[PDB]
C-alpha cells in the first residue's frame, strides 16, 4: 500500500481493486485494496488517482484481466 511517510494504514478495508496512486516517495504505484484508495486521499486528498493516465499502462498487468 502507499506510504510516502504521508499517511499509514490505521483505519481501512481491503479489496480487488487495483488502480493507480501517486505517492510522495516514489510516485506512480499501482496497487489494489481499499487501503490504497483511502490512504491515498489521506496522504494526498489534494493529488487525482490516476484512472485513465498513459502512466497507468502498468495497471493494466498489474490488475486481474479477463
Amino acid at each position: 500500500v502507499p506510504v510516502g511517510s504521508d499517511c499509514e494504514p490505521k483505519l481501512c478495508t481491503m479489496d480487488l481493486v487495483p488502480h493507480c496512486f501517486l505517492n510522495p516517495e516514489k510516485g506512480i504505484v499501482v496497487v489494489h485494496g481499499g487501503c490504497a484508495l483511502s490512504k491515498y486521499k489521506c496522504q494526498n486528498p489534494n493529488h487525482e488517482k490516476l484512472g485513465y493516465t498513459h502512466e497507468c499502462e502498468e495497471a493494466i498487468k498489474n490488475a486481474p484481466r479477463p
